[PDB]
């Protein structure tokens, strides 16, 4: 895996959204965009495109350490991310919440490639000695499990 | 396109009372989404608005403001009703932040939604036109039919 992972600057707009964390909206409005409008426009390519959008997003919103993942996920409305395993070359998280529960109940196969790509890219941005990573998104009854593991280069 | 929701699409109604902050919303709608729809973001979003309208039908245009508010699209006001036309203004804190920092804010989803709702109402060809007015901190959406 020969690639130098590095972050890049946010635009003025991208930086400005931090100031909107205190403005209240609702999860219906959120799903309307993320889980209706987007899949409607992207169709069969939605999964691969979200994966790479997750990596692209990581580059704009780089974090400094693994411990920061849960807070980012929660604030981003991606759900509650709990660590089940944290080993030298493997991370496993549970991800859940009312929006996710509704997806698991009513969608054939919910997609979490945005989240998977984001974590994979963050891990690489933080450590230039990481070669390639592999991600798994496993559906359970009331939650999903995100697993990212990797080799050293 | 289609006027029937999937079971999941119908289910998001019971998320209307679940909280979500505006940062999370803008992260998906104004950062992730445009990066997946580059140059021709506008045609896609216009179509998507129509596609949405067909499965979220509204009986009258007087219902547009409530729909916009709940959908987090902003505060929509009808400001005129000239011959074969309706003019709306769209504004609010999230929109203001877009107008302040974005080179070319885009409201084609909203425009397509209004166009198709009207077309389904009167069975005549309708289209919507957008004008961002930074100096008045608002967007004007005008829908015309023939």
């Amino acid at each position: 895996h020969h690639h130098h992972h590095h972050s890049h600057m946010k635009s003025k707009f991208e930086a400005s959204i931090d100031n909107l964390k205190e403005i209240e909206m609702n999860a219906y409005a959120y799903e309307l965009i993320r889980e209706i409008v987007l899949p409607d426009m992207l169709g069969q390519d939605y999964s691969s495109m979200m994966y790479w959008a997750g990596k692209h997003l990581a580059r704009k919103f780089p974090l400094e350490s693994w411990e920061e993942f849960p807070a980012f996920f929660e604030e981003a409305g991606w759900g509650t991310l709990t660590n089940v395993s944290a080993k030298k070359q493997e991370l496993e998280f549970e991800l859940e919440g009312p929006i996710i529960s509704n997806r698991l109940k009513h969608q054939k196969e919910p997609c979490f490639q945005l989240e998977a790509g984001f974590i994979a890219e963050q891990i690489q941005l933080m450590n230039d000695q990481i070669a390639e990573s592999y991600e798994q998104v496993k559906k359970r009854a009331d939650k999903v499990v995100l697993t990212v593991k990797w080799d050293m280069k």
